[PDB]
């Protein structure tokens, strides 16, 4: 049970993550975040957990905002960048999931800059 963040910070983290999650592909209209909202279980995808040291998904990113685990936008950014790097490790270059993760990193940076 961590000490609560200032409300403005919690509110800002949620605003940024909400915008990344809602973002739609600029050609197909697909919500890029969809595959990354909730990890498959270990039973469903054991190869993922065999490879990736610290699985994260947008559900966990929201939990870490909620529980005040992130103490700044930099802590939040580190986990969103980890989510995308994990995608780049488990999926091939030139796969849609890989290339979607590169786009989502750019969306996070852009939205954070705007909300700041
Ligand atoms: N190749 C993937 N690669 N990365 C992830 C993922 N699901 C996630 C759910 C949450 C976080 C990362 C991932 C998948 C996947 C996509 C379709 C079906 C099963 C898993």
């Amino acid at each position: 049970k961590l000490s609560p963040n200032p409300p403005n910070l919690t509110k800002k983290m949620k605003k940024i993550v909400d915008a990344v999650i809602k973002y739609k592909d600029s050609s197909s209209g697909r919500q890029l975040s969809e595959v990354f909202i909730q990890l498959p279980s270990r039973k469903e995808l054991p190869e993922y957990y065999e490879l990736i040291r610290k699985p994260v998904d947008f559900k966990k990113i929201k939990e870490r905002i909620r529980n005040h685990k992130y103490r700044s936008l930099n802590d939040l950014e580190k986990d969103v960048m980890l989510l995308c790097q994990n995608a780049q490790t488990f999926n091939l270059e030139g796969s849609l999931i890989y290339e979607d993760s590169i786009v989502l990193q750019s969306v996070f940076t852009s939205v954070r800059q705007k909300i700041e």
